[PDB]
């Protein structure tokens, strides 16, 4: 491949990213680059000890790279557009992460500049740094159908990753790209419940997490219902069908519903915030 | 490169938790299907049908499974178990290694009923879980008062192949059965809570399930790779006035983190009952 | 070596100016405050301090060098009419005003005299025992040595830290109105010993011991919130207990709603002096 | 400070609190770090790794802590207090001050188990909590049938150095735990979720934690300087149609004062509980 890769932002997600595809061996350490307007993250000492190069300067990571990812809060992107817009190439393919930020909107600044701009938005999380990320993809304009499958390629590397339509990826970011936040969520206040119930606090977060990962990859190498994997796990008069009641009674279910909606509402709104 | 050449494992009791430490013991190789025998009194079971395709031997007669193996895992209800103790009490041999998964019956009782027939029975407690299918399961374990030192080492050994295990004291197993034991219920419930999230929001209910089981895989990958509180990663999903810590605020305001706890409270003191029930 | 002027003597201004003093950085003779109800026990508190007083906000900034607006919110317009064809270039305005915008300011005082030097703080009543929190924002025209100066003033009296302006509301809804949740929480802890059994004098005195402590042991440790809750709490103990009834009422909840609320209502506060 | 010329001072226990402590009390010079020595049955825990460290004297026996301590600490959860008085009770001699730290464990119930083996064993009951660390302690001491004056003289000049303290009547133990020696957890629990406000309306974690636990300190500052109620406090806070006295309505709509008595009450309760265990 040789190919070289930018970060215009240096934040929690490029550093994630970086961290997968380097541990993933698709990617040297030394032929990404990201650049910040804050030299002084930590997420930007951490890419440093990683071997990324980093640079104050938006134009040098655009020249150093093929692939270019756009790492930075949704407001920011139209003045990330106007400031490097001249520099985008030919040869370039611009990925953007920022949620709500339409691939429209991106192709509408870069095609001042020059005409056919290969654009592709992208949602993921924060657990590509584990290699289990969970990414969608939708291509614009005038991306390649090479693109398209280069671009699934790298993020393939690091997890689950699948093509959309870009009218779903608002709701894909309340579900899968906020997900690891409700997650850690539950996974603390269970540990709370397991020392409630007289267990050391490190043994609780231990046997949360494998909980919650046996569970979910049981999910996923399965093909029945949830409700199901559920009804097999919960025997009659039980301690789980007990534990089920007090959930079901306070509504767990409804909160959920709640959390995927709000994220996916406030995403539809920092886009129409934009426009 | 592990492999238990010299064990014979049973099972009495052929249920869901029977066929998912088989299926789990066999795919990780560390024992061959044929040298697993598996008993019932429903021989009409959809795990015991399954258990046939892998090679497991089957039999209706607990003696059978008896004589047959060397551990012995009791993978039936709490209430079964005295009787089952009093079927094959008189067949336990020196050699034999009782292991019971039921939750709530304690090291003492079982020790109590075996021992009416022949001192000194080696027993551990186990409490595991249902993700050991896919050999990510969660076990712990309490030995008793005759299992030798060897004996809980190689019981490590084995669940160790399937997940995480770890000896703990027997006071402990009635909470790991609430958080641990009962856990992956709260997280099918959780995932299909999700999934209708992003179906109400518009997604495909295959993708809406792929892409939550795959965000929940990979948080807990994350929180057990990381030293940090899982408070600090949630942080780092959020940006601020972004659309993470919009819908933590509807989590909170709906007391969500009670919940879980309630749960884990529930599950554990229901465990306690059906023990205290048992004696 | 400096001359420091307050309009408006009320509660913010006592408390600026008894913690500079009791700070050693400012001589009480050397301050002047202004007031139109020279009748208020603020401006008796002043007077005993030493400050200098008088009703005429025009002696206040003959006399100053550095100018607080310590006045409400819609009072700010009607001063800096009263005043702005007085303001010369030595002056730094600084204003307190919760909402209150940079620009509003440099419009007012403009039409006076070009280029004003105006600062924007969110301080809180705690500087009166040198625990304040305090951000600012520098205006267009203020210099380089003009923010430095409003931070080595201000650090004297608590924590200080330069920010972009368009924070300045989210800081007024955590740590300007953030003293009275605490004083909220103080009352209710002290309830609570005092049902369990505890006098109520020390009931107080352990509850805001408390609240200091672990605010101090934050402020001091490089560890999570959450990671200090799980240290304190011991498996099956007291606290895990109490900590799931917090829990079950959406303790953390209310606290969100009431961050959200106070900035909300600074927005809307500011919306109304601009139309 | 003739007191703490030549005093040695021992834990039994070296979790959270000996640890917390220990520094403390070496921070405030009051004592040597060589001059503590403290006991854990497992060497594996991450603050006998921090008490190693600060130069705190370690030993896996109790019995070595005990023959080291004039003032030995019992830091242990509490149901292991009757196994260690029977480890160690025969060791216990007139020159010990024994100074129980166990939540709910009462002074009869130590007194009884010591007394079997010497009859007048020196006991003062303490309830402190963590950020003695930070020498912003809350404590309180009830002194023994045999503890001489000087002994709560000592005590009281002890864990000053540490924070507040003062002597109560041991009926009060139990409801001192639910208010102070939870309390850090109460502002821990509320300082994380004021953090998450000021994220939710735009603010950087760092910042919003930072700006949250600094309003808090000082508050608590304040108050502990000023003669006024907490309610005329927050009087003088909030101006009328303000930003605050708008948040405060919220807190109240949702019972925020009744969730703080609730937890001072449910770990008050629980404390009583694990007293009859
Ligand atoms: O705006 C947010 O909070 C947010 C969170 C997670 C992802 Br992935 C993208 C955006």
């Amino acid at each position: 491949q040789s190919m070289s890769v930018g970060f215009i932002g240096a934040g929690q997600l490029a550093f994630a990213l970086a961290k997968g595809f380097t541990a993933a061996g698709v990617l040297a350490a030394h032929k990404i680059m990201a650049s910040s307007p804050d030299m002084d993250l930590a997420t930007v000492s951490a890419l440093r000890k990683m071997g990324v190069k980093l640079t104050p300067h938006n134009k040098e990571t655009v020249q150093h790279s093929d692939v270019l990812f756009l790492a930075v809060k949704p407001h920011i992107i139209p003045f990330i557009l106007d400031e490097i817009g001249a520099d985008i190439e030919d040869r370039h393919i611009v990925v953007s992460c920022a949620a709500g930020v339409t691939i429209s909107s991106i192709e509408k600044k870069l095609s001042a500049f020059r005409p056919a701009p290969r654009v592709i938005r992208c949602m993921t999380n924060t657990p590509v740094v584990v290699r289990e990320g969970a990414t969608v993809y939708a291509t614009g304009t005038h991306a390649q159908v090479e693109d398209g499958r280069l671009m699934e390629q790298l993020l393939s590397s690091v997890g689950f990753c699948t093509e959309v339509e870009e009218d779903l990826i608002d709701a894909v970011t309340g579900l899968s790209g906020s997900g690891p936040a409700y997650a850690f969520t539950a996974l603390d206040a269970l540990a709370d419940g397991g020392v409630k119930m007289g267990l050391p606090r490190r043994l609780a977060v231990r046997l949360g997490a494998q909980a919650l990962l046996g569970a979910a990859k049981m999910l996923l190498h399965s093909e029945q219902h949830p409700g199901q994997l559920k009804d097999n796990v919960s025997s009659p008069g039980g301690a789980t069908i007990h534990a089920l009641h007090v959930l079901e009674s306070g509504g767990f279910r409804s909160l959920l519903i709640n959390a995927v909606e709000a994220s996916c509402i406030r995403t539809r709104e920092l886009q129409s915030m934009a426009d």
